[PDB]
């Protein structure tokens, strides 16, 4: 069954910069656009918060049509939310990288992982450039997502 | 940069029932539909086969609009793969549930993964359920695949 908000165990996912994959759509083409970030933050129950780099082609994609889904990993398993009324906001703390930053309010939480089947390990993601700043970068991010 | 056929590396990803993202369009919803899947296989460097049950609401979905997106996992990152003139197909082999098998030809192979990172461990999926069954009809499928 279909949810329409964020369990516990959900939000826990969602504010450990975890690895997600975000899908939007540009009209231009007839397949949707896929992005993989962990600059993700569920703020409650219905709302994500996300950033990304000011230059990026989803500005303009996401002014256009403003929803967004998002696949993750959480309790044993897969699944989607997506978000309507996704707007841009500014945070007033010091930026450490020109990003953009989008909240939206969750529609629909679904376990869409396949029949009789449950995942015993999410993936595990490591930087290979840099990280110490890196690391601090994304701690430096996820406290303007929660702010 | 973005490659218009398979690697060596993502076509053995491909074939090995991987933990994979379907991602389709229903012009009835502002949203993408989302799956993960495993029955899918790479034929070929340019040629993506699945099988799904006959009752999903994608066929109709993919007759309506006969592309669709990929995510899967290989290398050390996290690809999109779209394909277009997506078409059912039917094997002469006993089927051993109700599927729809499917073929499209790729266009695009795009790394999705943010900057300077890199997946140290892909996910693992387990049986729940039926094991010693559920492992020999996914070699049935993926033989109906490969066939």
């Amino acid at each position: 069954k279909v949810e329409h908000r964020l369990s516990e165990q959900q939000m826990k996912a969602l504010t450990d910069l975890p690895l997600v994959f975000l899908i939007t759509h540009d009209q231009s083409k007839s397949w949707p656009i896929t992005h993989a970030i962990s600059w993700v933050y569920a703020k409650d129950e219905t709302t994500i918060r996300f950033a990304i780099e000011a230059d990026s082609l989803l500005v303009k994609t996401l002014a256009d049509h403003p929803v967004f889904t998002l696949i993750f990993f959480a309790d044993q398993s897969t699944y989607s939310l997506t978000c309507t009324d996704v707007a841009a906001w500014e945070t007033t703390a010091r930026l450490p990288l020109k990003v953009a930053l989008y909240e939206g309010q969750i529609k629909e939480v679904r376990d869409i992982l396949f029949y009789g089947a449950a995942v015993s390990d999410r993936p595990r993601v490591y930087k290979t450039y840099d990280e110490a700043a890196a690391m601090q970068l994304d701690q430096q991010i996820q406290d303007i997502l929660k702010g």
